[PDB]
């Protein structure tokens, strides 16, 4: 994504996208059902995580999530969920660029993390910033409740690392932002 020419031989991604995103992945009501399991959990001190059928919205997030990487056969084959983590964010928090998986070449770990699908469950309020941050594809993603984000992390084939999907939460300016993040592992 460079305005200058710049020749590119570089492993492509999944039908050519980085990411992907859907509007309604869930409802309102459900976004806001999780917050409160995730607070009466500790998660405002700020993360916390669920079991597998702890939750009926985690349970929903695992689901859909399967159902996604379905219609990717093409891309990936085996893969393991993590754990779904919930996280806040507010402002005056610090914040950093970085990959979801081990930046490896030769020596790339066998449960590399190959892609996030991410749920925002509240969103920051008006001029509240807070976007997600692909500096390298050179996007923001505003938030919005109930929206997710999918994107790769790393080559299933290779498990190297897209150095394309560098990321960062930018600073919440107003209000809060909570999200989870479903990490997805090859076997
Ligand atoms: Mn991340």
């Amino acid at each position: 994504h460079m305005e200058g020419f710049e020749t590119s031989d570089r492993p492509g991604v999944c039908d050519g996208k980085y990411y992907e995103k859907i509007d309604g992945f869930l409802s309102d009501i459900e976004c806001d059902v999780l917050i409160n399991a995730a607070i009466k959990k500790g998660l405002i001190k700020e993360q916390t995580w669920f079991m597998p059928g702890e939750h009926e919205v985690i349970d929903k997030i695992q689901k859909k999530t399967r159902e996604f990487l379905n219609s990717k056969k093409h891309c990936i084959d085996k893969y393991n969920f993590e754990d779904v983590q919930v996280a806040r964010y507010k402002p005056g928090q610090y914040y950093y660029h970085h990959y979801d998986g081990d930046d490896c070449d030769d020596a790339c770990p066998k449960d590399q993390r190959l892609a996030t699908l991410m749920v925002y469950l509240k969103a920051p309020e008006e001029g509240g910033g807070g976007e997600t941050d692909f500096p390298t594809l050179k996007t923001k993603i505003k938030p919005k409740k109930g929206t997710s984000i999918f994107f790769w992390v790393a080559d299933p084939v290779t498990r190297k690392l897209y150095k394309e999907t560098l990321h960062a939460g930018l600073p919440v300016k107003s209000g809060e932002k909570i999200i989870a993040n479903q990490w997805i592992r090859a076997v």
